[PDB]
């Protein structure tokens, strides 16, 4: 049956999991710990990253963006890009905002230092990287608050890959306990709406050993 | 006429310039040096990056990838993604290979240390040697792909070839591509660089850096 190679620390893989659920597509979730070399996995994806989607006929789609665009092409409804070219471009802009800018400024340092290092032998957290990530998340939350104060969802009138991408990144910052939610109440409210959707539920209930998420992480009413 | 905000040190902007030309879309190239703060540019693109495409009617498309997907949706022929879902997915896989992996391993350190630092104002030699070592791995992969396909993603030129060639064109501007170790990849790069869509990348300069002698040479 359709399968997704993933791991809980990957924002892109989280995004694909949420997308598959939003599209009502059944799949088998298969963990690959990409920090442990596996020649068979590399043979399937030479980049050695998750996510990788394998359809029941064996068709193998690699890269989060490639998978997301493939899902919209093959399983068009419900749409996660929207209809007019201009709207789709705004969705894609915001996808890039989070998968590049937020990712580089916040997700990469906090996930690496607070989550991945504890999962592997990795060693001492780098406090400098952590402080920068913690400071930078404020600018992003202010932007989210600005967008959602004037739009229904981050990219406009319907939930899209923009909301999914932003929420999946934030979910990992939240797993680490580093989101200053109460400084950004409009962003907090938007995240509560996303986190309460059935597509988000596995991200809330699953854990990544040996890190215990914070007590509010799975609270819909946080 | 549509306008593209770009600069020569941006692989994403280079890619869009090539794409626009491949699709026979005229445009005005407008330089924005994004290392110099400009509130008006930020007001148009809050990320403060190039590329940004502005259509004649004012429609503003931001982000290289968003621009490429937009161009294929609005100007479908000639296609730079291809037709079947599987092919399009392979193109997008390779676009990511270059815009993520090659970019992190090779373009970022070499452009930063050798090009950007000279444009603004000491190169880190360790980072330069890491970039130079890693480009070999990527060229071997290119060579593997084009030994069995005409172009990186299959039988037709796509965003995959454009993205790879645009990244490599910046490495080549810095003089750091070991072409003599990778003759199959070299031959593929010569074909892409020779296309009319690539011409401005070859002839334009980024002050104060001079490119190597062969950089603009089709017969290198």
């Amino acid at each position: 049956m359709r399968r997704l190679y993933h791991h809980g620390l990957s924002p892109a893989a989280r995004k694909v999991r949420v997308a598959l659920a939003e599209k009502r597509l059944d799949y088998e979730a298969v963990i690959e710990e990409t920090w442990i070399r596996n020649e068979s996995f590399l043979a399937m994806n030479p980049e050695g990253e998750v996510p990788v989607l394998v359809e029941a006929d064996g068709l193998t789609i690699t890269d989060g963006w490639a998978i997301c665009e493939y899902l919209e092409e093959v399983y068009p409804e419900p749409s996660l890009l929207g209809g007019p070219a201009a709207m789709r471009a705004e969705v894609r802009r915001l996808v890039a905002w989070f998968d590049r800018k937020f990712n580089r400024e916040v997700t990469e340092p906090l996930v690496r230092e607070k989550l991945l290092k504890r999962v592997i032998s990795g060693g001492a957290p780098d406090s400098r990287q952590i402080r920068a990530g913690r400071a930078n998340v404020h600018t992003h939350l202010r932007y989210i608050s600005w967008l959602i104060d004037r739009r229904r969802w981050l990219a406009g009138d319907m939930l899209t890959y923009a909301d999914i991408t932003a929420a999946c990144h934030l979910s990992l910052i939240d797993y680490a306990g580093d989101v200053p939610w109460e400084d950004h109440p409009q962003a907090k409210e938007w995240y509560a709406l996303v986190k309460s959707r059935p597509s988000f539920r596995p991200l809330l209930t699953e854990t990544i050993s040996p890190i215990r998420p914070p007590r509010h992480y799975a609270d819909l009413d946080f």
